């Protein structure tokens, strides 16, 4: 299995960049309207403890650089919506993509298409932590780049980049400005909650090597979902939802494997460790592989 | 993090091929689509395939190319090694500047992952020193590209034709040459021995250090020829002065020598990560080049 991103050329259409005064980054360009973190407007040393609403009434439509490559589009409108600024431009671009603008789950994962002054440098494949952090590779000036899956034609943006907390993983918004996790645009010291492992994703891997014809880690007992819910818990595992039951049901459809029975192989995996054999090549169970990432890897 | 380029100036230029009951992938540049010669098979003719004498049998009207809902009509066909070069009366206006390159093993690119000429994924590979790639690739991906972009030019240099029984992939440049001494012909073929790209997993182990994690290191140092002693016993490529000199940026970054690093990567070699983890993972990565870590920091 490898880490595998979404083809970016639907979403390289979109990249702009936003500048005020010196302060340079990323925005998304859709129909005639820019997406951006807000924290543009703010000068370096206002960082530190800004006042959104009030650098805001100090700005104007004039007051805004926003570039296609070094093609100037006209700003028309502007207002903030919680840590995002949309900037209503003159021009509708004609690269938008059918797109939607979707709040992700911790565990579900996607495309990030890094970005610089507006130009794409790379993509690749993060999983929202369940403490809403993301494993990223974002240097200075890198906000505003996105992160997308892609469903069919439709694009569906799921995140902004906005910072890097002091462990070195990163945070950010969903496309209409909430912070994913309880973390503020702020230029000070903020944690992220100790993390966990994504149980969904762990048994999704599980269902993998099944597939694969490793299986020696099944056995004949099942549990219930609360029952495995509170002994997870115990080994710093995310508890499961209803909906994780029901994402998992194709690749249990696929197996034959009921999703609490795999849940009861993954218990034993827990409180006995591998005994020292491997899965999938690995003594590690991986999690930051989504049922859906298995399915487009296995049959795609 | 693995990190591929962006595919949007490849996914511009990809197609669908089709001759008789075989659909694969092209690549359309200027007026002409670039895939691999196998389309022209059938089942019967998989096993020992006389490709010179299959092609000269075919007509350009064999070969329906659709680049999305828009049939592009051959005008014309021939055959460099292992690839087919069909002759296009259109143009196709997404053309980026670009070049073809054959790459040396332990350079790495991406993979533009494509179905019925439409895009699915895209990741990181290396050509490894025995010319397989560990691939994701399923039935139909014949035709993927693989690339690097430098500037605003694309670098086609993979082109995808085999799966092996060990589940690996090999193809070719886009001369139609394979990489590895693979052959398109509907048959298990077995690689050389794999070996590990020593280079690469030391330019990895100073991006562990650039992002906090240090734990591997250690006193100790080498010299180059007892490291590649070392090296080679356990299956690693043996390292060139040429590759300590393109660690330099690396190793002048994190002020630890190139040679101070090999002493660490010894040490991991002849003990074991004993349980710990480097940027996330149980096993030595060898798919980063230098460069590559460069330019992500
Ligand atoms: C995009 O503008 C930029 C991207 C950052 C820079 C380097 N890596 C990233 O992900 N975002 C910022 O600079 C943030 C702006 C504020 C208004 C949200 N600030 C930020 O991320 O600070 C990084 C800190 C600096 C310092 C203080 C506390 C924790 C660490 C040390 C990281
Ligand atoms: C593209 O047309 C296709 C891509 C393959 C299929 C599955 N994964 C891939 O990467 N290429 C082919 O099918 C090759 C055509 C020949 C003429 C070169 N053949 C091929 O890849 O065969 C796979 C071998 C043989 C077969 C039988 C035993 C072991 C495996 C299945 C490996
Ligand atoms: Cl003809």
């Amino acid at each position: 299995f490898r880490k595998m991103a979404f083809p970016s050329g639907k979403v390289e259409g979109c990249m702009v960049q936003v500048t005020c005064g010196t302060t340079t980054l990323n925005g998304l360009w859709l129909d005639d309207v820019v997406y951006c973190p807000r924290h543009v407007i703010c000068t370096s040393e206002d960082m530190l403890n800004p006042n959104y609403e009030d650098l805001l009434i100090r700005k104007s439509n004039h007051n805004f650089l926003v570039q296609a490559g070094n093609v100037q589009l006209r700003v028309i409108g502007h207002s903030m919506q919680n840590c995002v600024l949309k900037l209503k431009v003159d021009t509708a671009n004609p690269k938008t993509p059918k797109y939607k603008f979707v709040r992700i789950q911790p565990g579900q994962t996607f495309s990030v298409l890094a970005c610089y002054n507006g130009s794409p440098s790379g993509v690749y494949q993060c999983a929202m932590r369940p403490n809403f952090t993301i494993k990223g590779s974002f240097l200075n000036g890198s906000c505003g780049s996105v992160g997308f899956n892609i469903d069919y034609d439709c694009v569906s943006f799921c995140y902004m980049h906005h910072m890097e907390l002091p462990t070195g993983v990163h945070a950010g918004t969903d496309l209409e400005g909430n912070f994913y996790g309880p973390f503020v645009d702020r230029q000070t010291a903020q944690a992220a909650g100790t993390d966990t492992t994504i149980t969904v994703n762990v048994l999704a891997w599980l269902y993998a090597a099944v597939i694969n014809g490793d299986r020696w880690f099944l056995n004949r007992f099942t549990t219930t979902l609360n029952d495995f819910n509170l002994v997870a818990m115990k080994y710093n595992y995310e508890p499961l939802t209803q909906d994780h039951v029901d994402i998992l049901g194709p690749l249990s459809a696929q197996t034959g494997i009921a999703v609490l029975d795999m849940c009861a192989s993954l218990k034993e995996l827990l409180q006995n460790g591998m005994n020292g054999r491997t899965i999938l090549g690995s003594a590690l169970l991986e999690d930051e592989f989504t049922p859906f990432d298995v399915v487009r890897q296995c049959s795609g």
